[PDB]
């Protein structure tokens, strides 16, 4: 009922490798809320910007108990190197797969050049404490972002 998007119950059972060497998944996270945003490239400048806008609103996020994941399809090594140069001090999925993303629904298609070109749109959800997608946002328009997310969330938390 209160679900806006519907994932695949393997969805929640696939091994996420993060920056830093482990994996997680996202059943892994039940009993708190985990916030999850897409991007398309490590270490470029709207990518770079937002999630430096996360990790800035971190303590935040930490009040109301959530987790917060970065994904792209960048190498774990790409993304330690991009933590270790940002100074995140959140994960980021290394979905090299697209397996996530195709889950979220976030690999979209765009007519240009004369073909049919498949990127990652950045996209943002919330993931309830039950493991339930209670909100989206896509196409996601960087400034102002995290602090929507965290503002929504904590509606959402009540
Ligand atoms: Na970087
Ligand atoms: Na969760």
């Amino acid at each position: 009922t209160d679900a806006v998007l519907e994932l695949p119950a393997a969805t929640f059972d696939l091994p996420l490798s993060l920056s830093g060497g482990t994996q997680t998944t996202l059943r892994a996270h039940a009993g708190h809320w985990l916030v999850i945003y897409f991007y398309p490239k490590d270490s470029t400048p709207g990518c770079t910007t937002e999630g430096l806008d996360f990790n800035a609103l971190l303590p935040e996020f930490d009040k109301a108990g959530a987790k917060i994941l970065g994904v792209s399809r960048d190498s774990v090594k790409s993304h330690d190197n991009f933590c270790a140069k940002q100074g995140f001090a959140f994960p980021l999925v290394s979905d090299g797969d697209e397996a996530l993303c195709r889950a979220f629904d976030v690999i979209k298609e765009k007519n240009m050049y004369g073909k049919q070109v498949l990127g990652i749109e950045r996209s943002t959800f919330l993931l309830s404490p039950e493991g339930q997608v209670v909100q989206a946002w896509r196409k996601v328009k960087v400034a102002g972002h995290a602090d929507a997310v965290l503002a929504a969330l904590k509606a959402h938390a009540k």
